[PDB]
C-alpha cells in the first residue's frame, strides 16, 4: 500500500502514496504486465465532478469550506438540470496544468506549473479555430524563446458536435508515396497528407512541406488552412565539425504541438485541446530522422562519414547516430531556438520526480517512455524505478477523427 | 483469451496464447505497473501439483502424454514426495527443466541459443572441494579457448532450507572492488561487499584494479570455503580500439566469460540454489555498463579527455561520443582476439526472430522490454518498437537473497 522505488545509481529510496488515489486502470494485471503496449451520463459525470473539485478545492487550502460546498452543490444543480457543466476558468487553468503534471511518459513536466492556458471555449467556426490556433504558435514560439501553451476548444456534448484538429501536431511535414516505390517527405504523414489532397490541398511535393491544417468546429467537416508561414519557425541542420552536413538539406520545426489528444478534467472531455513545449534533441534527431518508417537517414549520414558500413560491429549506426543528435542541438542552439538535450532532460525529471515524492506523495512515469531512444543508461532515469498508474485530469488518446467523422 | 502485440516499424502483429499457462505473479495490478521495479522450505501440500504440471509439461514435449511412461512416473513422483517429501529428478528431466528456464527467462535477449544448453549434473557433489572442482571444468569446457559454449552446473538441490548449496559470488568470474580510504574505489565498485567478505575469510587481496576473485562455496549449509580458480582457466581480453591508439594505454581489461552463480533454479517445485550458468558477452554488457555506469569502472571522462571532446557542457553529446568508442573498442578487441561476443544490432535482430518464431511455434514468448532494450542506441534497434508481455513461467531462474545475510555460520 506504500510502495518504495529505488534509484540503483544513488541509492535514493522515495514511498510512493500518491498511487492510492489512482483512478483509472494500466493494462496490467497479476499474471501480465503490458508495460509496453504503446495503447492499452448523469450517472457517469456527478462523482468524477466531485473528484475533481474536491482535489482542486484542497490544492487552494479551502477544501470543506462554504466556498467548496457551494460549487459542489452548483455543479450538481447544473448536472441534474443540464447533463453537463462548465468549468470557471480557475478550475480550466488547474485542470490543464494538472493533466500535464499526470503526463506518466513525459519526461519535461519540471515545467508544469507554467502552462498559458488559452481559453478558447467561445470558439464556433473553423475559422475561429484558425485564429486561435496561429495566435497559440505565434504566442509560443516567441521568436525562438519557446513558452509551453494549451488552447482548449469547446467540450464535447453529445459527441456529434464535437471540435477536433485532424491534425497529429499543429506543425508537421508531408510525406507522399511515389511510384519510385520509395516515399518523399515523412512516411508516418502519409494518410494524413492524402486527406489533405483529397479534402483540395494542393501540394508543393516536396521533403519538407508544411501541412496544411484541417480543423473540424462543431462536429462539421473539417476545412483546410495554411499557417501563415512567417509564423513557422524552422531550423537548417548543420553540424559543428562536418560542412558536408548541411548538404543533407535536413530542417526542422521548432515548436513540438501535439493536436490530437483528449483532454478530460472532472468527467469533461476537451477533444480538441492542441498543446506544446519545446524539443529534446533526441525527438528529431534519433525518431525523426533515423527510425526505419521515419526519415531513415543513417545510411546516408554514415555513408559521407565514410565508416565501415560492411559489419554491425563497428557501430556505425551508432556512431552516425551521435553525429545526427549533435548537429540537431548544434542547430538550434546557433539559432537560438530553445532546446533541451537527453542529459538535462533526464537530470531535470529526477530532481523533479524528487519534489513530486517530497511535495504531493509521488509522480505517475512511465519508464518505458522517460528514458530516451539513445545513450540509456548513461542518463540517470535509466537508473530510477518508476510507478507506472494513471491520475486524472489527464491527456488521453483518441482515434483519428477521419474514422469516427459521418463525412 | 488471445493477446496481440504489434510491431511499430513493421506493422507484424503477434497473437500470444501461452500468457495462459502463466502461473507466478508480475507485480502488477490493474492500478500500477511495476515493469521497472527491479526486484518484484516447501509442503507436500504445494509440492505434488508443482510437480505435476512440470512433468505434463515434459511428457507433452516429447509427444508421450498420458502414455504408460507419464503415467508411472507421475505415480512414482508422487510415491517419493508423500514418503520422502520431496523427489529426484531424472536426467532428462534436469536438462529439459534447464533448458527451459532459460527459454523462460523474460530478460533474456539471448534466448535463441536456449536449446543448446550444455547441462551437467552435480547432483552427487557434497562438498566444497567437489563445488570447486565442478566450477572448473564447467569455466573450461564453456570458454573452449575463446569459441564460448553455454553451459549451466547443477548441484543438489534445497531440502531443508538448512543443508543450502550456494556459490557466494555473484558471477564466477568478476573482479575485486576496494573502497580506500579516502573514499575513492580501487577495481570494480560492485563487488566492494563481496571482496571485503573474501578479505574476512582470509583472501590475501593483491589490491589492484583487476583482481580475479577467488570462489567462496557453501556446500550442504556449511560455511563456504575459499577457492582460487587456475588462472590459466582464466580467459581475459586487453581492451585497444581499432583507431586510437592511445586506448591500451588506459589499462582496461575484461574477462571473456560471462557466468551468472547466484540465482535459484525452480523446477516442478524443486529449488536449485546453487546452478551456476554462462553464455558469451553481448558488448553493451561490458563497454556500457562494467565501464560506463557512474557506479562501476566510470571511464566516460578520462576517456573523452583523451579524444579532447568539449566537456564544458552535456550538449555536446560528449558523454554519447565516449561512449560509442568504448564500445567499438570492447567489440574490436573480443573478435581479434577470437573470443565470442554479439554486438547489439546483431542481438536484437536475433531476439525478433527467436520471439516470431516462439510465437509461432509455442503460441507465445514472454519478454521484458525493460531489460531487452540495449542500454545505448535503443531505438536503432528492432526491439524498440516491439511490443512485448511480460509474465512469469516455470521451470524459472529466480532471484535469491545475497547468503551473507541468512547464513547461520558454523564458526
Ligand atoms: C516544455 C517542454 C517539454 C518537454 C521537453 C517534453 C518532453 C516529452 C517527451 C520527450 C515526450 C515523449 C515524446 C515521444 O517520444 O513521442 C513527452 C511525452 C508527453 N508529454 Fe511532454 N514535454 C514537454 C512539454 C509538454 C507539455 C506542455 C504537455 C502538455 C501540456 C506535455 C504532455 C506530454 C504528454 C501527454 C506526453 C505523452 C504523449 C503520448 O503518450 O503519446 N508535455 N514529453
Ligand atoms: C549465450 C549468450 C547469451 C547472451 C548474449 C545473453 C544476453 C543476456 C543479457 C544481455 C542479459 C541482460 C544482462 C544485464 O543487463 O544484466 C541477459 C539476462 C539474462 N539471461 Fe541471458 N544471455 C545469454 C545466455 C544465457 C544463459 C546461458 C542463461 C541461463 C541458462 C541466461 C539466462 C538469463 C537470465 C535468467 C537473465 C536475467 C537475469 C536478471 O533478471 O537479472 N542467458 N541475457
Ligand atoms: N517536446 C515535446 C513536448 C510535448 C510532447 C507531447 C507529446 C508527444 C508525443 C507525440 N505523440 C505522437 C505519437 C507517438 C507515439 C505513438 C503514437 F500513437 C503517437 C511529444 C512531445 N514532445
Ligand atoms: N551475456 C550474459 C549471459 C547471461 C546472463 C545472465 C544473467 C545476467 C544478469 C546479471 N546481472 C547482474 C546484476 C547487476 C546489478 C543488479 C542486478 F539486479 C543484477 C547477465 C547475463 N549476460
Ligand atoms: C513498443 C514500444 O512500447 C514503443 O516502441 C515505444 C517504446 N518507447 C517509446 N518512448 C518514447 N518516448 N516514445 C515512443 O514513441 C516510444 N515507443
Ligand atoms: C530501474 C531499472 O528497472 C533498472 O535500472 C534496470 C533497467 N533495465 C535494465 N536492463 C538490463 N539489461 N540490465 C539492467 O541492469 C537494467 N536495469
Ligand atoms: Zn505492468
Amino acid at each position: 500500500r506504500f510502495l518504495k522505488v529505488k534509484n540503483w545509481e544513488t541509492d535514493v529510496v522515495l514511498t510512493d502514496t500518491l498511487h492510492l488515489k489512482s483512478t483509472l486502470e494500466t493494462g496490467c494485471t497479476e499474471h501480465i504486465c503490458m508495460g509496453s503496449i504503446m495503447l492499452p451520463t448523469k450517472d457517469q459525470l456527478f462523482p468524477l465532478a466531485k473528484e475533481f473539485l474536491d482535489q482542486y478545492y484542497s490544492s487552494i487550502k479551502r477544501f470543506g469550506s462554504k466556498a467548496h460546498m457551494d460549487r459542489l452543490e452548483e455543479v450538481n444543480k447544473e448536472i441534474e438540470s443540464t447533463s453537463t457543466y462548465q468549468l470557471k476558468d480557475t478550475e480550466l487553468i488547474y485542470g490543464a496544468k494538472h493533466a500535464w503534471r499526470n503526463a506518466s511518459r513525459c519526461v519535461g513536466r519540471i515545467q508544469w506549473s507554467k502552462l498559458q492556458v488559452f481559453d478558447a471555449r467561445d470558439c464556433t467556426t473553423a475559422h475561429g479555430m484558425f485564429n486561435y490556433i496561429c495566435n497559440h504558435v505565434k504566442y509560443a514560439t516567441n521568436k525562438g524563446n519557446l513558452r509551453s501553451a494549451i488552447t482548449i476548444f469547446p467540450q464535447r456534448t453529445d459527441g456529434k458536435h464535437d471540435f477536433r484538429v485532424w491534425n497529429s501536431q499543429l506543425i508537421r511535414y508531408a510525406g507522399y508515396k511515389q511510384p519510385d516505390g520509395s516515399t518523399l517527405g515523412d512516411p508516418a504523414n502519409v494518410q494524413f497528407t492524402e486527406i489533405c489532397i483529397q479534402q483540395g490541398w494542393k501540394a508543393p511535393r516536396g521533403r519538407f512541406d508544411v501541412l496544411p491544417l484541417l480543423l473540424q468546429a462543431n462536429g462539421n467537416d473539417p476545412e483546410l488552412f495554411q499557417i501563415p508561414p512567417e509564423l513557422v519557425l524552422e531550423v537548417p541542420i548543420r553540424h559543428p565539425k562536418f560542412d558536408w552536413f548541411k548538404d543533407l538539406g535536413l530542417k526542422w520545426y521548432g515548436l513540438p504541438a501535439v493536436s490530437n489528444m483528449l483532454l478530460e478534467i472532472g468527467g469533461l472531455e476537451f477533444s480538441a485541446c492542441p498543446f506544446s513545449g519545446w524539443y529534446m534533441g533526441t525527438e528529431i534527431g534519433v525518431r525523426d530522422y533515423c527510425d526505419n518508417s521515419r526519415y531513415n537517414i543513417l545510411e546516408e549520414v554514415a555513408k559521407k562519414m565514410d565508416l565501415d558500413m560492411r559489419k554491425t560491429s563497428s557501430l556505425w549506426k551508432d556512431q552516425a547516430l551521435v553525429e545526427i543528435n549533435i548537429a540537431v542541438l548544434y542547430s538550434f542552439q546557433s539559432d537560438k531556438v530553445t532546446i533541451v538535450d537527453h542529459h538535462s532532460a533526464t537530470e531535470s525529471f529526477i530532481k523533479h520526480m524528487e519534489n513530486e515524492y517530497r511535495c504531493r506523495g509521488g509522480c505517475p512515469a512511465d519508464w518505458v517512455w522517460i528514458v530516451p531512444p539513445m545513450s540509456g543508461s548513461i542518463t540517470p532515469v535509466f537508473h530510477q524505478e518508476m510507478l507506472n498508474y494513471r491520475l486524472t485530469p489527464s491527456f488521453e488518446y483518441q482515434p483519428d477523427p477521419w474514422n469516427t467523422h459521418v463525412w
